[PDB]
């Protein structure tokens, strides 16, 4: 079985059991009919299989390739949902499973049925839904189609955007003031014919397009209100734009989002946001590159101990740096003066500041640079979920000295020109640095 | 007074006190003489004490220079111990100071007396010298004269080398060849008029030179037996070689040698030494260049948690990297097939193997690609002492797949072509990853 | 089945697979021949097996010895490795479970193979071998024919000595000099007739003897530039000579050792190294009999936390003290000016003073009496292990008293060995049950 073949297959499943279950709460809902408990036990309300098998035999198999391989011989299987929205990807990664490992690609109905939440009032007929219809060999991928169909429907509750718009380069700020400005240079973007932009999702349901009658409905003001975490999406004809979320503020909130945006396997995502900055040195609206983190966050600590190193990725690394010199200034090694590579303490404890002298060890034992409330988070989040990550933030304050709580657009430019950067970058953008021992073939 | 002012006058208050004990200690030995308490409080038996003043005014001072930096006015002030030996380094640190703040240098004697052995029978006599002799602002660096001495003997005793011939660049190894290699490589290097290589000290005495009665002498076998860290320094007229100190094995060891090294100012330390490849596509004999280190050595977490990142120094990781394109084989991105960029576990135990199971979760969560017994102690511990420092291992067994327990020279040469590309690259060697908060002025 | 059809059965087994695996592996090697599934699947490669049963009725069994007891009747089994090797040790457990439980003895193959590194070209073999070949009831011994090989291999390594030459008892030092004197006393006791001691084995390969020509070979330099801790162990006719380990520095070094040196089953091992005095009387040359351990090495403390009590043999203790009393001077309570015993502190921080007041705390709440780098490493391995552990060390210094870093070293290896004589002759006292498990194997 082929790619194509396996992706046309795996819509078909797929539409079949949504349309199968969809009818049956319809029944249910007008004439009391429940399914028949022998359709189920076949498959008429679960989710595509896809499974790909290797026997192991190659001439000289990728083997510096940071995803697409094979560490082992055997079956890999995994439920699917969503087959046409995950079109591009399940078909680029079969295709390499296919050509550089001749891989058995085959699909069939799982064992596992969709959670009827998922197809879609009341709460009687709650009450029998929940009763008579579906609620809430090594791994193919990262997710499986519980999980992903769980993030999907969470990232449009936080982002107030279809899941669809979502583009592979994604931006995180914690400054309202940045979707602003990113609006203004998206919308301008799109006029531009020689700009690949051509669309721009907006938080709460706005898509301006250059066929616009007055493209001032952009920032819908009410969608801070309706959404935790809105969105917007600068959207190119190949899907290879830029998103970008106003995550807001708290390691809670940054675990939150990449819990959900993780299924979607960006290629990138960077953290462009304000910061306090703890050297005299320092300058409001120097930059800091964070080279490590101190981890005083304490929301992944279960999952992710204190104590695992989480390192830099060194292609976003130099992507920001140059991105720096490029947009600020002029180049060289006078960078220096206006930004500073070091370490990064994120708290989850914005008024540190009442307790200086307990954490005046920690920053000199760590060689801190800069302090704040998300990079750690969203960093350890791309580590665990294989997400190349990256952080730049701007210094807004010096609490330690007298300076407690306009670069705005040169900000926002480095980190789109860093973005550019790692698009034209290709695959060199994907390293082995974030590969476990049991990775899934699947990026 | 001026820099060369200062170490003249500390040159002469050190040498007085040092000859004033020296002279008290025959007269006791001799004649049960004892010294008079009003002399020594008076400074007979004082180490100089050098104090560095600034006002705080300057047009515009060195904000981006990783050392030699003022954080605030006042005074900063030290015991000097052998100001001969560290003539170079004082007269250095003195002139910046001097030059680039107009700061205000003076010498006098400390409330510190020279402990007696550090200025070198029954128990009679160590009865009677412990009971009438010395034993054993902001600071202006990072350690005191007591420190220091303390160091430099033990220095001697470890590495059977006398401290004036340690050179700025020092590499670290954990097999035996590799000093067979290094010394065969130096004396070669002696004999070429073109090299800036004119000596070898060897531990244990030897003392080898272009002038020598077959140099066939240089690694005495009796080394390893009477010195637990055998050194090597190949050595220039300006003193910018390279030495080599094969530090055998253990996390308790690796600490032991840094806390000494330590205090000689090294400009970098490398740590070139076999580790076991954890990855299936590893092959014997490939390299890993560490950008993190899994931390389960237990020596250092009292006074450096586990949870403090220690960092990776980019200047040192690209001088790591290209030395390695260089040297193996040919350039490009093909190095990928024979260097691996990633996380290194170091432990404490030897045969971790006995307990899979309980390791395997680490491992997996650091994403870890090699393991060894001193790569994080040795890195942690220049983390500590403001000393660049990088890691590039070379697997030699792999222990999760089978296969346990020429390369030598290529390996070795990296390392040295690395130490090369740094000694160019001048001051950019030292960056701000390692300054404290209360980063003492000097070095 | 009998002590003495066993082990000959086991010998004919193991022998037979070690040559099947010998062979394949030649095969591959020159024709790229690969070994048969069935065969295998038969026992071509694998390991004997030991199996001991017990009923559970006999008169009055041995409910005071140490070992080669039955805590519960069943069928208790083994993989074994290396049967001639393991001969005296296998015979004689094998006998006392056969003679005082009438226990029915059984050998036959396991369903383990031998990793064919054991038995033993180039690099593109290495990705063959492993990918055809063998790669790297209730137990009725301490470790398995894996295991053991495991640590047979990496003893001579660290080593540089056949593991065939290792005697039952075992001195660890941490200072050079001792191996010189050892060595000197060792080449003196083997040109005397009267002493048991015939042969020398060296590390790096020496094997000096009575019809030596020049026993000056003795020491090689080399050995300890190519081996991380020397053995040189002195050998009588009976196997029950001396055997000196020169372990160097550090907990983790300590650990590695204890861990390969103890599935050759030792009947005793001895600390017999430097350490740093803490007591303002104590005068450097003092010796120090460890009656108790501050374990802050940490090397062992995922297996056995640090609050699990490591005890004193109270028979190692008596030998190390009586040994003391004879060589250093005259007996009585005379020693008490010489020798101090108490606790011990074991730390993996050489530079610890560098922290003073960090461990002042820990150091009084333990009554610390010296410090070291190596005892309570060797102490608890042994206590895992089973092996009878004890611990004398010499002041080599006065760190606390303005003392910091011959005579003494042959007195104080002297002590060590007299020790080990008195434990000798000491016969099965020196096995107690201080040691025993719950789930205590029936083998020692
Ligand atoms: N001195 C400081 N301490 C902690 N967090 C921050 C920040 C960042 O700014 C945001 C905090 O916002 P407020 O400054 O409005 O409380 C956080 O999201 C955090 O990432 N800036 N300066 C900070
Ligand atoms: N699989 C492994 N596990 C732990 N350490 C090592 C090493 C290194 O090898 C040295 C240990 O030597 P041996 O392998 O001879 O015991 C240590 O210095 C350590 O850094 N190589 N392979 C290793
Ligand atoms: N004051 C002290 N602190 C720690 N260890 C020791 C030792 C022992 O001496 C050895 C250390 O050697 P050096 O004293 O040459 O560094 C270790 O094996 C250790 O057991 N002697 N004195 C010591």
């Amino acid at each position: 079985l082929t790619p194509a073949q396996a992706l046309d297959k795996l819509d078909a499943l797929y539409e079949q059991s949504v349309v199968a279950l969809r009818n049956a709460i319809g029944n249910y809902i007008t004439s009391g009919e429940l399914p028949d408990e022998n359709a189920r036990k076949q498959g008429l309300f679960v989710y595509p299989s896809l499974t790909v098998t290797w026997d192991g035999s190659t001439t000289n198999p990728p083997k510096t390739r940071a995803f697409g391989r094979f560490t082992h011989a055997g079956s890999y299987t995994t439920t699917i949902t969503r087959p046409t929205l995950f079109r591009s990807y399940l078909n680029e990664q079969l295709t390499l499973l296919y050509q550089d490992y001749g891989a058995h690609i085959s699909v069939q109905p799982s064992q596992h049925e969709i959670p009827y939440p998922y197809v879609i009032l009341d709460r009687s007929m709650s009450a029998g839904l929940t009763r008579y219809f579906p609620t809430t060999f090594s791994p193919l991928s990262h997710f499986d189609a519980r999980r992903v169909d769980f993030s999907l429907a969470r990232l449009r509750h936080y982002t107030g955007t279809p899941v669809e718009h979502f583009q592979p380069f994604v931006l995180f700020t914690n400054y309202t003031r940045y979707v602003d400005e990113f609006v203004r240079w998206g919308c301008s973007q799109i006029l531009d014919p020689d700009s690949p932009y051509i669309a721009l999702s907006c938080a709460g349901g706005n898509w301006i397009t250059a066929e616009t009658e007055a493209p001032e409905e952009a920032i819908s003001d009410l969608a801070w209100k309706k959404h935790q975490m809105p969105a917007w999406h600068l959207i190119t004809a190949d899907g290879q734009g830029i998103t970008l979320v106003n995550i807001g503020v708290g390691p809670s909130n940054a675990k939150t989002i990449c819990d959900h945006l993780a299924v979607l396997r960006p290629d990138v995502w960077l953290m462009i946001g304000h910061c306090g900055g703890l050297r005299e040195s320092q300058a409001i609206g120097d930059y800091v590159l964070a080279h490590a983190y101190l981890r005083d966050d304490h929301v992944l600590d279960a999952v992710l101990p204190p104590d695992i190193p989480i390192p830099s990725i060194a292609e976003v690394q130099r992507a920001l740096y140059d991105a720096t010199k490029l947009v600020s200034g002029r180049p060289g090694e006078e960078v220096k003066q206006r930004l500073r590579t070091g370490t990064v303490v994120t708290t989850d404890d914005r008024n540190w500041e009442l307790r200086y002298s307990a954490s005046a060890l920690r920053f000199n034992l760590s060689r801190a640079v800069a302090i704040d409330m998300e990079s750690a988070t969203i960093a350890a989040q791309g580590y665990r979920f294989r997400v190349p990550y990256g952080t730049l933030l701007c210094v807004s304050d010096k609490p330690l000295h007298g300076e407690i709580k306009g670069a705005i657009s040169e900000h926002l430019q480095i980190g789109i020109r860093a973005i550019d950067l790692l698009r034209a970058e290709g695959d060199r953008l994907h390293s082995r640095k974030l590969r476990t021992f049991n990775e899934p073939p699947f990026r």
